[PDB]
């Protein structure tokens, strides 16, 4: 039947701690490759993806970042389409919290980082693909939210202890 917007989740540990659950709806209806690309890194079916990785950037204020399950820190990272991908399209645009985004390093240059804004981010427009939000469990994004500092860096690890597909 119609294509239903897939919903995923984080199951986020705090040093090792449960904190809680967030929940994504991941726009494929809008930006599907984009969509998918996320899907696929949350279930890890391809063999790799975001289970076991960490927040590696936090700014109270403005977003938390992570997807970067190669090097931990903001510098590696892969997509499922063997290459870094383009720029979908800039439908959706960054409206305020729980927005869902790409990060990257330039035009057409998505892998798989990714940060959720905590606050109304509209400068990213047009430069960032925004592919989902936050569903359910907007309250465990503002409890890790705590944990950053103004240059980004975490006083505690905050980890995807587990995820996947609702
Ligand atoms: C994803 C990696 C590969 C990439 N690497 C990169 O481009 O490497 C160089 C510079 C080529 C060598 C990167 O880090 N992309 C950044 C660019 C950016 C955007 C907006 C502001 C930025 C930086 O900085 C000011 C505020 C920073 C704190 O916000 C952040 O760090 C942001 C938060 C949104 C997601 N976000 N990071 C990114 O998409």
């Amino acid at each position: 039947g119609h294509m239903v917007n897939p919903t995923v989740f984080f199951d986020i540990a705090v040093d090792g701690e449960p904190l809680g659950r967030v929940s994504f709806e991941l726009f494929a209806d809008k930006v599907p490759k984009t969509a998918e690309n996320f899907r696929a890194l949350s279930t890890g079916e391809k063999g790799f993806g975001y289970k076991g990785s960490c927040f590696h950037r936090i700014i109270p204020g403005f977003m938390c970042q992570g997807g970067d399950f190669t090097r931990h820190n903001g510098t590696g990272g892969k997509s499922i389409y063997g290459e870094k991908f383009e720029d979908e399209n800039f439908i959706l645009k960054h409206t305020g919290p729980g927005i869902l985004s790409m990060a990257n390093a330039g035009p057409n240059t998505n892998g798989s980082q990714f940060f959720i804004c905590t606050a109304k981010t509209e400068w990213l427009d047009g430069k960032h693909v925004v592919f989902g939000k936050v569903k359910e469990g907007m309250n465990i994004v503002e409890a890790m939210e705590r944990f950053g500092s103004r240059n980004g860096k975490t006083s505690k690890k905050i980890t995807i202890a587990d995820c996947g597909q609702l």
